[PDB]
């Protein structure tokens, strides 16, 4: 069979972030870890063990979302969420995003993949 | 009936957040909401109905501690301060000293007494 493409092209402004930015998971009121996003152009969220983050909810689709990060001007962050047309949603703050289309997330709001359970923070 | 006045002075860096920052409140894995936090200069939280933020668990003080955000000049300067609270007030995984500004970065984890209750600084 033909060798499947990557699930994500990393679109022509996306590049490294250079500031100090996480990602803290949290599981169901109880504050887990945090992830650096230092030196991340993207992050790959899904099911399969080949993503950045691997989750395994099975609610959460094998490819799920991406979070992107917008090309650093010479020198407020840009960070894109981006849905990869999962099954059961990708959610920010409250609200389920478009499949396929870039969401700003802003410092400190919430993306939750489906029905997992954990809760990412994007924090400065 | 009503309560006496809380025990807080606003400092003199103190001032008011003009961008528009938020408080996201958690419970149990679920977003409750959240409370904007423009043209305040700090929030007061506590179990007092006249708290900007009324928390009914039991452990939570009367006047438990406040969100002071520093005055904007010509990262946003936002810091907890704890009003001597019996059962604590908890930033990140730690609980913090009594009546002594913490910073509170953009995201960060606030959580009073034994409340399940978790607020998060959002931009």
């Amino acid at each position: 069979s033909m060798a499947r493409a990557p699930p994500y092209q990393e679109p022509p402004w996306g590049g490294p972030a250079t500031a100090p930015y996480s990602l803290e998971t949290l599981k169901g009121g109880t504050i887990l870890g945090t992830r650096s996003l230092k030196g991340t152009s993207y992050c790959l969220f899904g099911r399969l063990s080949g993503c950045d983050v691997c989750l395994e909810h099975p609610s959460v689709s094998r490819y799920h979302a991406v979070l992107q990060h917008r090309a650093s001007g010479p020198d407020g962050p840009g960070f894109y969420l981006y849905d990869l047309g999962s099954t059961h949603g990708t959610f920010l703050n409250k609200t389920r995003i478009p499949p396929r289309t870039y969401c700003r997330v802003h410092v400190g709001h919430v993306v939750r993949f489906g029905g997992s359970t954990r809760l990412f923070i994007l924090q400065g």
